[PDB]
């Protein structure tokens, strides 16, 4: 993988269910499991990577793959859907 110009804008936007969205970048380098957690950084509220839900054009990205294979070689920017999964909340209170 030999690749070195700056990075990839991700834009990691919310199926209706938190709305808003966040710009990041996503190098072709960096890797799905990676940036996962890299988000719940820019993130506020500090996730899960194995949580982060990464989806790009409804296509449910894994973790290993690379964004290079994913993200395409000619478009410009990248629209993702990085979504947030917890783990129960204590009901009632």
């Amino acid at each position: 993988g030999s690749s070195g110009s700056s990075g990839v804008t991700l834009l990691v936007k919310s199926p209706n269910q938190r709305h808003r969205d966040l710009e990041l970048s996503g190098d072709r380098g960096w890797s799905v499991g990676h940036l996962k957690a890299h988000l719940s950084r820019v993130y506020p509220e500090r996730p899960r990577p194995e949580d982060q839900r990464l989806i790009y054009s409804g296509k449910l990205l894994l973790d290993h793959q690379c964004l290079r294979d994913l993200l395409p070689k000619q478009e410009k920017r990248h629209v993702l859907h990085l979504v947030c999964n917890v783990k129960s909340g204590p009901s009632s209170g």
